[PDB]
RNA sequence: GCUGUCGUCAGCUCGUGUCGUGAGAUGUUGGGUUAAGUCCCGUAACGAGCGCAACCCUUGUCCUUAGUUACCAGCACCUCG
């Protein structure tokens, strides 16, 4: 907002100048002290179409997967897609959570009835010799499958912390067809994602000025 | 039908997904660890089956029930078994 949030905290940055992709040569607006620059005024306006696309997406009982899997991030993503609904991964993405969804539905289904049975009212009453085993397949699970729990269908559209570390759920994305929304570095490709957000990664404080930015604006247009 | 052998060695495969024009490949590679494809961590793979392990028999400790044809600590007799 205002360009000052923004130019604050870390945004106007790159990762150097010697890894850099071509494609972002467009949106450099220059390279000082041998680090590039992104032309924030030019983000701000397909950052806001961004926030007023999701905004009015979520008007329409539409779900809206995140992707923060990443040093640091995760934890932010875990607690921001927490209220708002909306589904989310902090740990490793597993190949083909989409092209493959009737496989992980199965594991889905052992998470739940796993989670009932060690919540049913203390089922192992029994030796901690495999209580023990029982309770490192339910935090396994967990750690992997947590924010999708819900969401019996496919996702609508989702959204990207970054493109470059995560490119596989991007390249499942396309090939399913579903809109995506990622947040994509000096480093990074344009390919595959529809609605792009040039900002930057590996600051935290644009992190979180990312999630909450997509957070109340998909607050604002779910209200109805 | 039954049996030997590699070899009681730890391997051999499948569904779905993905990569390649294809034969095919990933799963099953890698860092450790184990008697073991055993386990942990990572990881375009996610899961499963036949193997490994466990359930069977026996051996080593104790407890309960049992005391004839088995036993003899105590009591007595004893021809001293
Ligand atoms: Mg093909
Ligand atoms: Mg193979
Ligand atoms: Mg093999
Ligand atoms: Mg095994
Ligand atoms: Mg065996």
């Amino acid at each position: 907002v205002n360009m000052r949030d923004m130019l604050k905290a870390g945004v106007h940055f790159g990762h150097q100048t010697r890894y850099w992709n071509p494609k972002m040569g467009k949106f450099i607006f220059g390279a000082r002290n041998k680090i590039h620059i992104i032309n924030l005024e030019k983000t701000l306006p397909m950052f806001n179409e961004a926030l007023t696309f999701v905004e009015r997406l979520a008007a329409g009982k539409n779900k809206i997967l995140f992707v923060g899997t990443k040093r640091s991030a995760g934890k932010i993503v875990r607690e921001e897609a927490a209220r708002c609904g909306m589904p989310y991964v902090d740990h490793r993405w597993l190949g083909g959570m989409l092209t493959n969804y009737k496989t992980i539905r199965q594991s889905i289904k052992r998470l739940r009835d796993l989670e009932t049975q060690s919540q049913d009212g203390t089922f192992d009453k029994l030796t901690k010799k495999e209580a023990l085993m029982r309770s490192r397949d339910l935090e396994k699970l967990e750690r992997s499958l947590g924010g999708i729990k819900d969401m019996g269908g496919l996702p609508d559209a989702l959204f990207v912390i970054d493109v470059d570390h995560e490119r596989i759920a991007i390249t499942e994305a396309n090939k399913l067809g579903i809109p995506v929304i990622g947040v994509v570095d000096t480093n990074s490709s344009p390919e595959g994602v529809d609605y792009v957000i040039p900002g930057n990664d590996d600051a935290i404080r644009a992190v979180q000025l990312y999630l909450n930015s997509m957070a109340e604006a998909v607050i604002r247009g779910k209200q109805g």
